[PDB]
């Protein structure tokens, strides 16, 4: 017993007799194994984790001798609490190492000896993979046993005669076992089985131990909560179960979701508990995060969980058709009156105050109602495709302001706001049944190819104009070092539609360049058109689902939801107010 | 003394290389993950296994011959560049290769590629704005006699240097496309040197 | 996209490396020293629930 390497060598091979003759002498030299000179200097690890990693098929019989040495030394906390001093690891004491090794044969013994069961492992190696780490488990020993599928360890640790572990205690991100176990979950089958079963187990255990507050309500620093994290991260596997949890045990049934209320024999009327799938715009809502958020990995199936898919339909029926049709008619009529204010727009000058006759009085009435509509729906936008209307209304209000002073020719961008509003109407109102995918084709095309054209266009123009200037311009257009943009106009006019100036009657260049520009225009148009419309379409089903979902959600967001236009309320007390949404299924069992 | 896998045919390929080239996914999928456990002969293993934290296994694949650092033939080069390969659809997904590509991307695949694309795009834009400014009113050989013409010459010379440099890169090694590109540009610059009238034609091409 | 684009960025990465001297300090990992294998290696981290 002189240096760490020999200790590691002896513990690796499971030899204890060779160490008895020297450990006694070291204990006689008032030395303690917790000293840094007895710990590996790179990370400060003690020989305990090394020996544990040297498990002889889980049958390392030397570590009891190490516990005996610890007891003899008289120091237990520092020896047992022997974190790693490097940044690659944090904490990772005997409990962490033992649990990682799936060794129940010695974790129980070392905890009975008395060991810290709440060591916080806030390590770089203990942080989410996508963030930069390798394995994330919630930075708790019990959470580490839970994540790694060790039900026996969790049971013993929470029921050990000595210090137990409280499931409520959270970590750096305020996760707790539930958050961690949502994090490690996937959408597979083998993973989603132990995760869901053991997660219900932890919740139900916390319930029996403490029925005051179900563990699910403990929110991380992000203020998400396990269901919300499962939804956001894209965990269909655990989300599909967290909503239909109805643990039958009456003493702890109250923390259920798929409340079952009645059935007429062929029809079962389930009473799903959406206590947190819509906060009535009060706090974060699962539906909002599910639909608006675009980072969600797989919203294709999550919306089809069941209570959500039917809550959307309920909102549609209650306040989704009325308000939407009122809105579309209001907007369309607003834009039509905008157009018929344009066609009548103040004539013969006199912009500021032309209203001096009956027809002009009607024109002013149209203009003022349109301004009021613009400012009102801009108020709606601010209180909350939203950028499109934002620019729309700022432009319209600016134009009206310029009109107030009657500044000549300053009512220019008013018409641009008109066209913006019209294309906006073409954009938003996609809820009029399915018609291919107009808006989605817009975005997939929108301006992408257009600027590619513009750029190749401009380069060709400059290239052949340079040919001319090295040839004639010091030809067709008077060859006097003239402007080039007129070359663009000519190219658009004739090589696009017709009536060219011949321009040679030079040629080696022009012929090749023009055939090339035609070839490029062809390929771009055809390739874009075919590839976009044909393959990537995915026209209606989930695209349109998300479309009317967004329409319904932002409809509710628009006006005050808390008014008498919300979803149902349910059972009063002694069983759950705990509003609920009832879905009627039919089965032939 | 020597694992038999290292005996190379007259083609200088070696069994793994032949398996990759001929399109033998069946044996290639196994030759890379061979980790024969017998310690006396384990050294001739590939899927070295090093550590694991309980849910995570960190395999240590041995790419002793999947990239010779441009020293000798490399399995990745033959796998990707060669077009005669029967089925590259799955071979690239063998596993160590699919992740080695990602590693190269992260280390020196985004930086260098974006530097290259920006350099090329700016080179061509300055080429266009040298064309639009291209020596006017005749005087091709030495028109540089004023500030704006000095800037034009600066653009032209930097563009010529870019062309000749990336042509040096091409020769040291879609490569034909740039080859003809740069030969044309250097020829045009040579004709410019003498200021031969109307000879700066294929420069625009 | 899938295999066509895979091959595309594969070619870009490989000819990127071919362009400048790879032997410089921009290569892949090195591994175990001796008595077991320098024998450079590339470490891939999988996750399994066994
Ligand atoms: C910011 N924005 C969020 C979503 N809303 C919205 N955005 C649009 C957009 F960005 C582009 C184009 C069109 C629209 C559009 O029609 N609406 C909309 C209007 C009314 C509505 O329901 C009501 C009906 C009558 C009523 F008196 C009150 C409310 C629901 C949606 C509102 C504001
Ligand atoms: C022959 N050829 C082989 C492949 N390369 C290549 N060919 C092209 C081609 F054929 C047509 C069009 C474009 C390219 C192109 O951009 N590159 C390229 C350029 C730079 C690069 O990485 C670096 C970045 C900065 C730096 F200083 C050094 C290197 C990687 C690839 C090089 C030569």
């Amino acid at each position: 017993v002189f240096n760490r390497p020999i200790l590691f060598d002896i513990v690796s091979r499971g030899s204890t007799a060779d160490l008895d003759g020297l450990l006694s002498f070291l204990l006689t030299h008032k030395k303690r194994l917790t000293d840094e000179e007895f710990r590996e200097p790179s990370t400060g690890k003690t020989c305990l984790p090394k020996a544990l990693l040297n498990l002889s098929n889980g049958r390392n019989d030397t570590i009891p001798v190490l516990l005996d040495i610890a007891e003899r030394t008289g120091n237990m906390r520092e020896f047992i609490n022997s974190p790693f001093r490097d940044i690659y690891y944090r904490g990772q004491t005997s409990l962490h190492i033992a649990i990682e090794r799936r060794c129940k044969h010695y974790v129980e013994l070392l905890v009975a000896q008395g060991a810290d069961v709440h060591a916080q492992a806030r390590g770089r190696f203990f942080q989410p993979k996508d963030e930069g780490g390798y394995f994330y488990f919630g930075e708790l020993p019990l959470s580490l046993a839970a994540c790694t599928n060790q039900p026996h360890i969790v049971n013993y640790l929470t029921e050990n005669p000595h210090k137990k572990a409280d499931m409520r205690r959270q970590d750096s991100r305020g996760n707790t076992v539930l958050h961690a176990l949502v994090a490690i979950a996937d959408n597979t089958r083998e993973n989603t089985k132990f995760v869901t079963k053991m997660y219900d187990l932890l919740l139900l255990k916390c319930s029996r131990l403490f029925p005051d507050s179900n563990l699910e309500t403990v929110l991380n620093n992000d203020g998400l909560s396990p269901l919300m994290m499962a939804a956001k991260t894209g965990k269909i596997g655990v989300f599909q179960h967290i909503i239909r949890r109805e643990v039958t045990d009456e003493d702890t049934r109250h923390l259920s979701r798929k409340f079952k209320d009645w059935a007429y024999g062929p029809v079962y009327s389930s009473l799903y508990d959406l206590s947190s799938l819509d906060t009535c715009g009060e706090e974060v809502s699962v539906l909002e995060i599910l639909v608006y958020n675009s980072k969600i990995e797989n919203r294709h199936e999550m919306l089809a969980v069941e209570p959500i898919n039917e809550l959307l339909r309920d909102k549609w029926r209650k306040f989704g058709a009325v308000s939407f049709y009122i809105n579309v008619v209001s907007y369309l009529c607003a834009m039509v009156i905008f157009t018929l204010t344009a066609y009548y727009q103040p004539l013969e000058g006199t912009p500021p105050y032309p209203y001096r006759t009956t027809v002009d009085y009607l024109r002013l009435a149209g203009e003022v109602i349109t301004l009021f509509t613009g400012v009102l729906f801009f108020f709606t936008s601010i209180k909350d495709f939203q950028l499109l209307y934002f620019i729309y209304s700022v432009l319209v209000v600016v134009s009206a302001a310029l009109y107030l002073a009657g500044i000549e020719a300053y009512l220019a961008v008013m018409v641009f706001a008109l066209v913006l509003g019209w294309m906006n109407a073409l954009y938003f109102t996609r809820g009029l049944k399915l018609t291919g995918t107009y808006s989605i084709m817009i975005q997939k095309i929108l301006f992408k190819d257009l600027f590619r054209f513009l750029l190749v266009y401009l380069l060709f123009m400059i290239g052949y104009a340079s040919a001319l200037v090295t040839l004639l311009n010091p030809p067709a257009c008077r060859d006097s070092e003239t402007f080039s943009a007129f070359l663009l106009d000519l190219f658009k006019l004739t090589i696009g539609m017709g009536d060219l100036e011949m321009l040679s009657s030079f040629i080696l260049l022009l012929v090749t360049y023009i055939i090339l520009t035609f070839v490029l225009l062809l390929n771009m148009l055809i390739a874009l058109m075919g590839e976009t419309v044909g393959q990537v379409s995915k026209e209606s089903k989930h695209i349109w689902k998300l479309q009317w979902a967004t329409t319904i959600l932002d409809i509710e967001r628009s006006f005050p939801v808390f008014l008498r236009k919300a979803f149902r309320s349910g059972e009063m007390v002694t069983v759950g107010r705990r509003w609920c949404f009832r879905v009627d299924e039919v089965n032939w069992s």
